[PDB]
């Protein structure tokens, strides 16, 4: 009874899921690192294991990032890692020679003790590239000097191979704007032109004598957007670079490139998207020429579905598999696998649907061409989980679940990765149990062995109370939505508990999920006897498009009304205390958390909001415009979704606004603007701001934040 | 209902009504603002004219008014935007006193403009205005303007207006130009910030993409503004002559801490070395540029009040100035000096006209037609200020004027004499709710009263509003006041909470007869908290000896005193050691912080606004004055900081309030503090106001007071 979960535990190194950082190399050798922190080669044939790196990635300035060369003769360490946006990190690199020790500084020519925007490795051999001053550099091997592939790079204006903010956070959802041809002969990359894009300033108060902060291109709602070209260079000899032109329909009009991928060692598929995000064009490009052939096109009456989807091919290209929406009847559309048959030049490709039901095919993992099978992740088995399924491409059109019996009750939510010949696959658990990675043979899920058990962490949460989350199911409109109630160790049916209602932090995400998670609220629960509640309302993703697009043009309108009807039901329970009800949400969820805190009725005694996005006119183009469309251009519906005007009350409501000053996603401006109206409106509120922090606070401050929130919620909830 | 509540202080009943009195002739005084009306008064006939009416509303809430010399026009400032402290930037309009019609005041080619400065001249209707750091001149309402300087460059080269360092630290006002008595000539400062490092004031609250400014702000030991003093003639050619520095200062770092006209040609410019230990009074013939060394000063610590303005013979045979005199043990005090000017470089016999342990604060006037000179002095009492006259040529006698005005109701004064000195304005400011009055010189018949602050008087009358017991403490060889402001109903029995308020800038005086009403008065009345002020060493206006006890030990001394004062406070029966709180802002936030460390924890909670937390991060001319140069000559700078060795603030409940746009104490100070405070794991609470200054706007304001009030009241329970 004195073995329960305290905040500083979450920072204990016992917890903190240990990720195997598994990676394929041959169809034999998997490079998964990090059991004890050791990088390891494993031959799945012989079981033979080699120690590549040891507890060394300490010794060189706390190297936080590791990558093993293709030829397995070297390791690339990143140390001095500095955050930038989300996936963007800028650090210094070093090269450990796997066979003998000796480490090199990785520097651009003429430059010493340097800092790089990106490093990684290539595909063939020991080749690697690194980005510096927004220019791409290439080293054919450890031997040779580097080769600057682009001179066009200009700091904070023209980017090469790395994403500017808009492309990283919104469009691409990763900072890697370049891609390697399968044979390492060729490199495709994005040239992003921010010349005309308006810039926002991230201030720095904490530096030297006179601190100076940066200014980056950040197009706001309806603003000038980054123009962008897609080039391709050949890494052998001449380095002739060819721009791959857009589809003729998009030529001259505003557009984004939301994906590109290699199919052959020459052809690539670049998905183009209009600024409005209602029109998709899949193009296939011959890189030796620049021949660009319209292949498939899509449209929406609201906004286009997952834009990063990557199609699988015949490796010749006779056929290819992709996921698209199918009307499915009433109950809306669901993403299902498509059979498109590419031919004969000859536009037109026959489409055959390989899947259907009310559930989604999330990702298409692999196509095993030697047989009749294709592999994917699906909610079929259950909307709350994810499972690994195979269907037979050519054939009966049948379907079968693989992951279903792995843990039974202990793994309901998966992800997986197949070897390059698809002969076997890695199965990440992430399920209700403390996550476990495992390596199976394809044709025979004998489960073989287990790569990572997260052992220490398992026994850690075992000791602690750690209850089971009752799940109620609500009917809103025509839908059925999950309400997850996480309840204190000892639960009297009798008493009146305090209720924390946590918001989904970005739209189209899924709160209630079998995915294992441990975090602050778990502490709020156990100590402090608070029940935390999550409810996935309309707009929450991963069930149908119909729930997902219920948000279009009404933002904060719908999600809020649902969150409230969910509190309503919550309210009619005996064991929750209407007197003490609190809300929490961050980012966008801070936005909705705020909308909920206005005049409808006051169901909340106190609530706390972190990096709240408070006015959509002030948020990023590709985000606002997606849901609300263009601003003063076509719509004043933008005035409607704001926290800023009409603050008309937050009454006895106790409000806590937490914001990072250096935040690059939700600018501090959002809370500044809010706080301003909040004063002129005469509303009781309390704020905590972290000088020079981001949307995600550093390790230093973070604990302080949790402590803050924890104290806040626990204290206000007291009777 | 009959005690003082916060929102009263914002009630327009309160808010001292300032007459904004101003002389014109030796007859007509222009004091405005009784009902908000601008008024001419003929002190001969009593005749009053209404110049302006309840119109300075109608034109966009005009916040600022000035009447032309010839009394035919009024200059309104509206759209007033704060800049630093005295610096305001607004749009101007010209009301024609005789016939209403109003003009836009614009630089040529510019429409609906915004100006850095306007005011008026001396002779006639002439006026000048500053735009893009250039000086413009209008000989009259008729004529087009005349650009007197093209050298102006935004936030780099300033003309006639002070950059931050000169406004806040050196000059203590933003007016860098001065008019010759006859309006023939204009002297002004050219401030060159080219090489001075710049600090950024961020703006989060603006339009789509807010952009904040960046101004030259030399920090401790940094590059400083270079500056020249030119003079232009406002008639014809506009030949402009630079007035060269003293030869000794030539080529070395220096400030100009004052300039004033003496004749319609000669000026006295006081020069100061960067170190602030050497003064040179120079007198300059403007038609030539002849610059003659007159008097020089030195200190072993730092030079005394630098804005002192000397009075002359109007010929220049003699002149009066205030300087320190050794006075014996007990230190030095500023007393009036008789310097006799006669031919060439230096000499000039010095005769001291005053002495004792007390100071001559300001020398107001010299009546040349008789044997008298006029000044303000602490003679009558260190806590007050009185208006004294001494006989220059003669017995060397002294007599107090203000002594019997209010007896017990006015002990603290200031005054202004008419141009011929024939009669004077006496501002009360004393213990009673301030009252301005107009007296005849040779006969203080008190004549009449200009401003009674009537409504305000009856306002505080109704409310409880107690009397401040004053204890006197012995520290070292000195005797220092401790003012205890006590709740309406005071039991000798109970244990009260104690708020200890800090003096906000060094060399100021907390305990003073000067009337004041503010938040703490509310803290007192409602919430039964006793607020305490104690003027320790370094506090000004008694001797230099108390004042300079700070040199090179900053936060060292003031703190030890503030504590020994808490000690004594602690031994009282009726104060509760359990509940003790501290408050201080700006610099006082600095000391408030030093007190909150390790010595012992005598405080349960304390609150700090725009704390200056590291002197290396404060302004050059401030830090360097007390602590001298930085890594240049001293690491004693490491000593005075809050930043390292936050070693504890224990159960201490701390509230840090800071404006984001603050241009005096940068937000950096609290950012820096807050940083260490987290890595040190200390419990603290913060409230920051986006886009506010060192002085919060009206909007936020109230919210701040509420905060502080709640904080202090709640923690003390
Ligand atoms: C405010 O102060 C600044 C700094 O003192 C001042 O800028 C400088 O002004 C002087 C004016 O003469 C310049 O001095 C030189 O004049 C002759 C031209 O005949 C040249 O020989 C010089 O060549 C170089 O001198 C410097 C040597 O390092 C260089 O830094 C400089 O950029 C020249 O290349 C030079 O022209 C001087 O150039 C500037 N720059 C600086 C930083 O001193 C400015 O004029 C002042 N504003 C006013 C009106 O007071
Ligand atoms: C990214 O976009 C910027 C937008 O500013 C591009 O800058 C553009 O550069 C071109 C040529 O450098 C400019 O054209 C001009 O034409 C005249 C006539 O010959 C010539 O005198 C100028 O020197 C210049 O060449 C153009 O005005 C300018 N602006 C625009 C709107 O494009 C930049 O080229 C782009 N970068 C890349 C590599 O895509
Ligand atoms: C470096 O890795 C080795 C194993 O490769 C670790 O050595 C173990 O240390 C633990 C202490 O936690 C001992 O209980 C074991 O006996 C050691 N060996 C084995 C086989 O586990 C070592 O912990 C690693 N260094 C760290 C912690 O960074
Ligand atoms: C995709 O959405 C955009 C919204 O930006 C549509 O934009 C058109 O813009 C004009 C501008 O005046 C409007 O008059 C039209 O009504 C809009 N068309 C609509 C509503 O669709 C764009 O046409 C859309 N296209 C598709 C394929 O849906
Ligand atoms: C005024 O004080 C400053 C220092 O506060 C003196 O500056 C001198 O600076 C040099 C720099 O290396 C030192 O070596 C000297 O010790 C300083 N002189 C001293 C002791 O004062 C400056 O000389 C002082 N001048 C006067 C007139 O007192
Ligand atoms: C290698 O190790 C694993 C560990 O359980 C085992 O399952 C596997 O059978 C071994 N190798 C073989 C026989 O394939
Ligand atoms: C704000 O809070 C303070 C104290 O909690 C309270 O005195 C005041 O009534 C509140 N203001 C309003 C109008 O709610
Ligand atoms: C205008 O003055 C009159 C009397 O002179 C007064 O009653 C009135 O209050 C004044 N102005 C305003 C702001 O009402
Ligand atoms: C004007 O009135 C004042 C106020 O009572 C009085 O002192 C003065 O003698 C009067 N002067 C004349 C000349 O009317």
């Amino acid at each position: 009874s004195e073995t329960r979960l305290s905040l500083e535990d979450l920072f204990r190194k016992d917890f903190v899921l240990h990720d195997p950082e598994a990676r394929w190399i041959n169809d034999t050798d998997v490079v998964y690192k990090s059991e004890n922190g050791h990088v390891i080669k494993l031959n799945i044939e012989t079981n033979a294991t080699t120690l590549l790196l040891e507890n060394t990635t300490f010794v060189t300035f706390k190297a936080s990032r590791h990558s093993v060369s293709p030829d397995l003769k070297y390791v690339l360490l990143a140390y001095d890692v500095k955050q930038i946006f989300h996936y963007s990190y800028t650090a210094s690199y070093v090269i450990y020679n796997i066979h003998t020790r000796e480490v090199w500084e990785l520097n651009p020519p003429e430059v010493e003790d340097s800092v790089l925007q990106y490093a990684a490795w290539g595909v063939q051999g020991q080749q690697l590239i690194y980005i510096f001053e927004n220019n791409i550099y290439y080293q054919p091997d450890i031997k040779s000097s580097s080769l600057r592939l682009t001179s066009s790079g200009k700091e904070e204006i023209i980017f090469n191979g790395i994403a500017d903010w808009l492309y990283e956070e919104e469009l691409l959802h990763s900072h890697i704007a370049h891609w390697w041809s399968p044979d390492g002969e060729r490199l495709a990359f994005l040239m992003i032109n921010d010349s005309l894009v308006p810039t926002m300033v991230i201030p720095r108060f904490t530096g030297a004598l006179y601190p100076k902060g940066k200014q980056y291109p950040y197009p706001k709602a309806g603003q000038m957007n980054p123009t962008i070209k897609l080039y391709v260079v050949n890494l052998y000899g001449p380095t002739h670079t060819l721009e791959l032109m857009p589809p003729d329909s998009f030529k001259s009009r505003e557009y984004y490139i939301t994906m590109v991928k290699w199919v052959s060692n020459t052809k690539t598929v670049v998905r183009w998207l209009n600024r409005a995000q209602n029109i998709s064009i899949l193009t296939v490009c011959e890189t030796t020429t620049g021949a660009c052939s319209k292949k498939y096109e899509m449209t929406s009456d609201t906004w286009l579905s997952q834009q990063n989807e990557e199609p699988v091919f015949s490796r010749d290209g006779s056929k290819f598999f992709m996921t698209v929406p199918v009307k499915q009847g009433g109950r809306g559309e669901f993403h299902h696998i498509a059979m498109f048959l590419i031919q004969s030049k000859s536009e037109q490709i026959t489409v055959r649907h390989l899947t259907s039901g009310n559930w989604e095919v999330i990702k298409i993992l692999a196509y095993d061409e030697t047989t009749q099978k294709i592999y994917f992740l699906s909610t079929e088995s259950s909307p709350r989980g994810r499972q690994l399924y195979s269907a037979s491409t050519e054939g009966l059109l049948n379907r079968q679940c693989i992951s279903c019996n792995f843990m039974k009750e202990q793994c309901t939510y998966f992800d997986a990765s197949f070897s390059p010949m698809n002969q076997h696959f890695l199965l990440f658990c992430e399920g209700p149990r403390v996550p476990v990675v495992s390596l199976h043979s394809t044709d025979n899920p004998a489960k073989y062995f287990i790569l990572e058990s997260n052992s220490m962490l398992k026994e850690a949460i075992l000791k602690k109370k750690i209850g089971k989350p009752e799940i109620k199911i609500l009917h809103i409109d025509d839908y059925e939505l999950p309400l997850q109630l996480s309840l204190p160790k000892d639960f009297m049916d009798r008493n009146q508990y305090a209720l924390l209602l946590i918001m989904d932090e970005e739209p189209g995400g899924q709160l209630v999920t079998d995915k294992f998670h441990i975090d602050w609220d778990s502490v709020l629960i156990d100590m402090d006897n608070v029940i935390v509640a999550r409810f996935d309302g309309r707009g929450s993703g991963f069930q149908g498009l119909k729930i997902l697009q219920e948000i279009h043009r009404r933002l904060g309108s719908v999600e809020v009304k649902d969150q409230i009807t969910a509190v309503k039901f919550l309210l009619k329970l005996p064991y929750i205390d209407s007197k003490r009800l609190s809300i929490f949400g961050k980012g966008y969820g801070g936005y909705i958390a705020s909308m909920i805190l206005k005049s409808d009725e006051k169901l909340f005694k106190c609530g706390s909001v972190v990096a709240p996005i408070t006015d959509l006119k002030l948020y990023a183009s590709a985000f606002s415009e997606r849901y609300l469309g263009m601003p003063s251009k076509e719509e004043s519906t933008y005035q409607a979704a704001s926290v800023l005007h009409n603050v008309h009350g937050l009454k006895e409501e106790n409000i806590l606004i937490i914001h990072g000053t250096a935040d690059t996603k939700v600018h501090f401006q959002h809370s500044a603007e809010l706080i301003k109206h909040l004063i002129k409106a005469g509303v009781n509120y309390t704020m905590q701001v972290y000088p020079d922090e981001g949307h995600n606070v550093s390790e230093k401050s973070k604990y302080h934040l949790y402590s803050t929130i924890l104290k806040f919620f626990s204290d206000c909830l007291k009777e």
